[PDB]
C-alpha cells in the first residue's frame, strides 16, 4: 500500500541518499547541496535498508535489498554498485 524507504547521510553539507522500494524495484535519490537528483542505484527489491561510512573523504555505502526471504547486499565504493558477500542466517 505504501512505498518503503531507507536513508543515509555523510559530511556536513551534507550528502544524502534515499532508497525507495516501489513495485519491486529500489531506486535512489541524491542530495549533494544543490537539489535532488537521481542516482545510479537500481536493483530489485520489496524492502530496503542502508548503512554507510567514510574512509577519509571517500564514502562507502551498503544497501540490503530483500524479496521474499532473499536479501542481497549492494556495495558502492566509489566506482559502481557491486554485489556484496552478505548472506543471511538462513
Ligand atoms: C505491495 C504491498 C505492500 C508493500 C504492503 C502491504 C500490502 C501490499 O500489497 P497491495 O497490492 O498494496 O495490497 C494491499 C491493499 C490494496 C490494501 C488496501 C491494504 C494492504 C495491502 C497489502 C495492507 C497494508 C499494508 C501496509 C500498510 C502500511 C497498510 C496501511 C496496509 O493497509 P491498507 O492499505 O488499508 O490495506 O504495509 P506496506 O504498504 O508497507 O506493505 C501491506
Ligand atoms: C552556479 C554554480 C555553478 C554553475 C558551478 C559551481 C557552483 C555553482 O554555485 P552553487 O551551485 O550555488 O554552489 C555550489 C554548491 C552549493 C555546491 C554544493 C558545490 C559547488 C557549488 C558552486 C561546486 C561545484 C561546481 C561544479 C561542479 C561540476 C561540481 C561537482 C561542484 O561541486 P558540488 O559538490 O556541486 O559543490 O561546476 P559547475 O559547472 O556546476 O559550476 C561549481
Ligand atoms: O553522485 C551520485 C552518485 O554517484 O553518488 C554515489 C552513489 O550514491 C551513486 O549511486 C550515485 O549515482
Ligand atoms: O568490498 C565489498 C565488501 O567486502 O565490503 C564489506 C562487506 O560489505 C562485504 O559483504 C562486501 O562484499
Amino acid at each position: 500500500s505504501s512505498v518503503q524507504t531507507a536513508a543515509t547521510s555523510w559530511g556536513t553539507v551534507p550528502s544524502i541518499r534515499v532508497y525507495t522500494a516501489n513495485n519491486g524495484r529500489i531506486t535512489e535519490r541524491c542530495w549533494d547541496g544543490r537539489g535532488w537528483y537521481t542516482g545510479a542505484f537500481n536493483e530489485p527489491g520489496d524492502n530496503v535498508s542502508v548503512t554507510s561510512w567514510l574512509v577519509g573523504s571517500a564514502i562507502h555505502i551498503r544497501v540490503y535489498a530483500s524479496t521474499g526471504t532473499t536479501t542481497t547486499e549492494w556495495c558502492w565504493d566509489g566506482n559502481g554498485w557491486t554485489r556484496g558477500a552478505y548472506t543471511a542466517t538462513n
